């Protein structure tokens, strides 16, 4: 049951990590206790300061993140000592509560056990540690259509939502051996929420929507090295676009941008109008304002195309190909407006990286 | 001097021309006849429902080309037969007089003889029919920055602009044989422009704003069947955002929101203000606005990105792949508010089509 890929994914990790570290000396003999490893073992274990830069690296090299700036101020949590369900729901609660840091984000990841024979220590079922639940039953629909399949799942498991549209989704996850996984609500204390209201426009309170601070990827795979950590949610801050052009505004999602249309006073009969546009603006703007006022961190796609822009000019003088995904790279307001709009990208795939996986439920 | 690779491509083309038209039956004589004549003269002439069909079939191939559900309505201009530069000029002329009709524009291509051995027999310089100049000597910019080459290559042929924001090019282009081109001036009667104003905010007037009515793209060459038309200027009508968020937006154009911020009464000071998205959407509203009270054709890009998903069903319809560049059909004014943004394309290229060409000036 050999074909060791992993032998040659750690020469080319090793190299470069150590490169950049200026441990470009030690190279020869940590690759020599590597093979050993892997060839007594199968596999082979990543430093403390090889896991941190390798995730790191890894956010570096995603093509379709515009903040990639700040890849290197990553705070890197490492927990592959975590062994039971209450010590992986512990780190899930102090992942939040660290990354929220009282509104003062920090970009934050914790990585748990990687896969040992391809085999999960621990398999995350939520798309992001806090989101909303989602429902859709006869006609009606109820809170977020994008977390449906989830909730559902979620409720054939025990958990009962309260069925409001900003019901908080527990954290569940399955732990190597167990048939199920297990669930856990999330403390309210946990989870800061901005209520979205709008600098000029005093009624927009009236459509009472909100959302959560910190989104934090929990689903994808990092990999490092050949070394495939399933487990390792990560965060950064919000950029606005996503809360207020994407998450409130798509039809398969929150859908509210004809509510909030006549909340600022325009029709939405012509689409001569705008105001499909308008609405957006608004609504945006909105959102930036409603964090800014709460001291949650966040970032408009302005300041953020111009912080990528370093980012590729960073790149450049340190000699590293810059990779990117222009599809995903330009926001979803005004791309034009920014200079990535004006470019191009190469797509390439470079590793360390973050990777798609199979959902484990249906 | 042969390979000749045409005779691959007029089977391909006739074959499939022919089954569109219902004419099948009458693939085997006429393929023929194109050998034969192939083998005479080293090429082959294209009948009036070969050129009128093909250049139909060039519009729906245009990956990058959101209008295209009315490619059938494609009124086309056979001026193979023209030799002098009169008989150019009027043709051109002509085109702009028929294609705005009064301002109900009808989607026109004129096509010229192709070229022959390679070689062209009339050498169109205009990327459009009707386009502003654009000046930019020591400090002081003038007019459209995009023009700049091409003003200074028709002023140093004795042209010479009176230096507004919005000079008419004049039409220049080269006859086969001639070492120099040559150029006329546009009959002010013949372009329709509009004064851009804004439905609610009268002080918009004040930024003095205008475009022409008909953009007439004249730099691409129409492939039909292995015969190259590098002469063959078509047009359609405006999607606004093609004014209000590229020519007039952009930077490295007309770049007024600055100046649209202060006019619409707010602070460009702040990115997350989003000042420049507000602007934008104010802006394309007013341009639309504009164009539809003067009475000139003009379709916003949410009515547009409607019309092309009925293209996209009408192609599955006609057991038709469609393909397209995703990059280029989003628009780029709330991209995300239509379905465009939400499907993939596949970006292959298909004959008959428009295809850029290297410009003959410097
Ligand atoms: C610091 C704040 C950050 C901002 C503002 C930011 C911004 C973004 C945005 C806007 C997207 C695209 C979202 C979409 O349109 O679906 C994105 C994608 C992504 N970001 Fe970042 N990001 C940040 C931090 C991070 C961090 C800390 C990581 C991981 C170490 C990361 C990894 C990614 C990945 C993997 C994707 C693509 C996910 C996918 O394919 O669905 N980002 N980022
Ligand atoms: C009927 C009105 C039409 C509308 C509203 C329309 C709309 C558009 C738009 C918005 C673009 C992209 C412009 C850009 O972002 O640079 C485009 C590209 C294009 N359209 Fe159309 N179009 C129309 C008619 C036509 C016609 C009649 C033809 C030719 C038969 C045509 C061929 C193309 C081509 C070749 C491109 C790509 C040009 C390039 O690569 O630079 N379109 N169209
Ligand atoms: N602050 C931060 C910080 C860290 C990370 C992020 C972004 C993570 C979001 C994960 N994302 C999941 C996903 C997967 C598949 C489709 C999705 O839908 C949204 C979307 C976005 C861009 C598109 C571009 C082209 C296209 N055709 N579709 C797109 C769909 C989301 N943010
Ligand atoms: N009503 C109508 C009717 C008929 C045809 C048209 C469109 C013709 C416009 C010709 N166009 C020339 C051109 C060439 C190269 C760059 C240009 O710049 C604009 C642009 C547009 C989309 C982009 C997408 C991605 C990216 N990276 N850059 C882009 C640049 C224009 N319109
Ligand atoms: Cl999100
Ligand atoms: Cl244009």
């Amino acid at each position: 049951e050999e074909k060791e890929i992993l032998w040659n994914e750690a020469k080319a990790f090793i190299a470069a990590c150590y490169q950049e570290l200026g441990k470009a000396a030690e190279v020869k003999d940590r690759l020599a206790d590597i093979k050993s490893e892997i060839d007594l073992t199968g596999s082979y274990v990543h430093t403390k300061e090889e896991l941190e830069h390798g995730a790191k690296m890894a956010w570096r090299n995603s093509n379709r993140c515009i903040g990639r700036l700040f890849w290197n101020s990553l705070n890197v949590i490492d927990r592959r000592d975590v062994r039971t369900k209450e010590e992986v729901r512990d780190a899930l609660f102090h992942h939040i509560e660290t990354a929220t840091n009282n509104g003062k984000i920090r970009p934050t990841i914790t990585i748990f056990p990687p896969e040992e024979k391809g085999e999960k220590q621990v398999e995350i079922w939520n798309h992001q540690l806090i989101r909303y639940a989602g429902y859709e039953s006869d006609g009606e629909r109820i809170g977020d259509p994008a977390s449906c399949s989830l909730t559902a799942a979620c409720e054939e498991l025990g958990w009962r939502g309260e069925r409001t549209d900003f019901d908080l989704l527990p954290l569940i996850f399955r732990m190597k051996g167990d048939e199920q996984p297990v669930w856990y609500e999330l403390p309210r204390s946990l989870v800061i929420e901005v209520p979205i209201t709008h600098p000029d426009i005093e009624a927009f309170s009236d459509l009472e929507l909100k959302w959560y601070g910190v989104p934090i990827i929990s689903d994808m795979k990092l990999e490092v090295g050949g070394i495939h950590y399933n487990a390792a949610p990560f965060n950064g801050w919000y950029m606005g676009t996503e809360i207020g052009a994407r998450n409130l505004a798509d039809e398969k999602r929150y859908d509210k941008l004809k509510k909030v249309a006549s909340v600022i006073g325009i029709a939405a009969d012509y689409n001569t109008d705008l105001w499909k546009d308008q609405a957006l603006v608004e609504l945006n703007k909105a959102v930036l304002h409603s964090y800014k006022k709460q001291g949650v961190s966040i970032v408009d796609h302005h300041t953020a195309a111009s912080q990528f822009k370093r980012f590729e000019e960073q790149a450049e003088e340190a000699g590293r190909k810059l990779t990117g995904d222009w599809t995903w790279l330009i926001p979803p307001i005004s791309p034009a407006a920014t200079h990535i709009f004006h470019r191009s990208y190469d797509n390439s795939i470079v590793k360390p990286n973050y990777f798609y996986q199979d959902k484990p439920y249906e």
